[PDB]
C-alpha cells in the first residue's frame, strides 16, 4: 500500500474492506479487496486470473505479501443494488432487464463451462458500467474462502438468493445454485421488490415454500431425505407466477419458472436459458447512470 497511491474505502465486502485505489506504476484505477483470514486458497484463487470473460469482473492480481491476501480487480462504478434503488420510481426498463439477464447468463455459462461456480450471487456483486455492460464479481471465491454468516464488521450476509438445496443441507453444490440466485435477481428487477427476503434460514426456506409450494417427492425426488428436511414442515400450495412477477410476459415467466425449479437437476442451465424465446428480441440499451 505504497505501490498504490490514493486509496479510498468503497464498502465492506464479504471478506474484508474493499477500496478504490490507483496503481503506482500504471496509473490504473482498481478495486482492491482485503481478504481477512491458507495455501490451498492461494492456488485456487490464482487459477481465477485465467477465467476472463467480458461479463466477469477481471481479477488482475493476487497479492500475497506480508502474510496478507489482497485481490486486485477491474473497477466498475456502480452495482445493481444501487442501480435498482436509483431506478425504483420507474423500474428498470424491460429491454435493459433483458439485456442484463442475457449478459449475466453468458457470464454464468462461461464460468460453468470451466467448472467454476459463484454460490453467492446477489445484486451487490453485479457491477455495471456506462456502456450497457453488467459483470459478475467474486466468482470462484466461495469454493476457496467459505461463505460466512456475518462479515468482518458484523453485517449479516444475505440469504435472499440462496438455493433451496443449500438451505436443506445438501453438501455438494452444483451450477444450479447460480441459476436459482439469478432467477431471484431477475424477479427483483421486474417487481422492484426482493422475491424471498428471509431474515433467517427457516424464514428463507418458508418464504420459498409459500410462493412455490412446499416441495415433495413428486416435484423433487429425494427432497425428503435431505439433511435438514423435516416432515413437520408446513405444506403450502404453489402460487401462479402471474401473481408473483407481474407485469412480466409469458416468455419471461416461463423462463423464470425454469430457473426456479426445486430439483437442481431440472433447473435450466445457463447455456439453455440463452436459447429461451424470451431473448429472441434482446438488445443492448444504454442505462442512465449518475456517477
Ligand atoms: C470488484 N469490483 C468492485 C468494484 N466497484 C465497486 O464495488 C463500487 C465502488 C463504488 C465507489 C463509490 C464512490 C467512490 C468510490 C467507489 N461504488 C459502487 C457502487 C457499486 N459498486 N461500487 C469494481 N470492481
Amino acid at each position: 500500500m505504497e505501490n498504490f497511491q490514493k486509496v479510498e474505502k468503497i464498502g465492506e465486502g464479504t471478506y474484508g474492506v474493499v477500496y478504490k485505489a490507483r496503481n503506482k506504476l500504471t496509473g490504473e484505477v482498481v478495486a482492491l479487496k482485503k481478504i481477512r483470514l491458507p495455501s490451498t486458497a492461494i492456488r485456487e484463487i490464482s487459477l481465477l486470473k485465467e477465467l476472463n470473460h467480458p461479463n466477469i469482473v477481471k481479477l488482475l492480481d493476487v497479492i500475497h505479501t506480508e502474510n496478507k491476501l489482497y485481490l486486485v480487480f477491474e473497477f466498475l462504478h456502480q452495482d445493481l443494488k444501487k442501480f435498482m434503488d436509483a431506478s425504483a420510481l420507474t423500474g428498470i426498463p424491460l429491454p435493459l432487464i433483458k439485456s442484463y439477464l442475457f449478459q449475466l447468463l453468458q457470464g454464468l455459462a462461461f464460468c460453468h463451462s470451466h467448472r467454476v461456480l459463484h454460490r453467492d450471487l446477489k445484486p451487490q456483486n453485479l457491477l455495471i458500467n456506462t456502456e450497457g455492460a453488467i459483470k459478475l464479481a467474486d466468482f470462484g471465491l466461495a469454493r476457496a474462502f467459505g461463505v460466512p454468516v456475518r462479515t468482518y464488521t458484523h453485517e449479516v450476509v444475505t440469504l435472499w438468493y440462496r438455493a433451496p438445496e443449500i438451505l436443506l443441507g445438501c453438501k455438494y453444490y452444483s451450477t444450479a445454485v447460480d441459476i436459482w440466485s439469478l432467477g431471484c435477481i431477475f424477479a427483483e428487477m421486474v417487481t422492484r421488490r426482493a422475491l424471498f427476503p428471509g431474515d433467517s434460514e427457516i424464514d428463507q426456506l418458508f418464504r420459498i415454500f409459500r410462493t412455490l409450494g412446499t416441495p415433495d417427492e413428486v416435484v423433487w425426488p429425494g427432497v425428503t431425505s435431505m439433511p435438514d428436511y423435516k416432515p413437520s414442515f408446513p405444506k403450502w400450495a404453489r402460487q401462479d407466477f402471474s401473481k408473483v412477477v407481474p407485469p412480466l410476459d409469458e416468455d419471461g415467466r416461463s423462463l423464470l419458472s425454469q430457473m426456479l425449479h426445486y430439483d437442481p437437476n431440472k433447473r435450466i442451465s445457463a447455456k439453455a436459458a440463452l436459447a429461451h424465446p424470451f431473448f429472441q428480441d434482446v438488445t443492448k440499451p444504454v442505462p442512465h447512470l449518475r456517477l
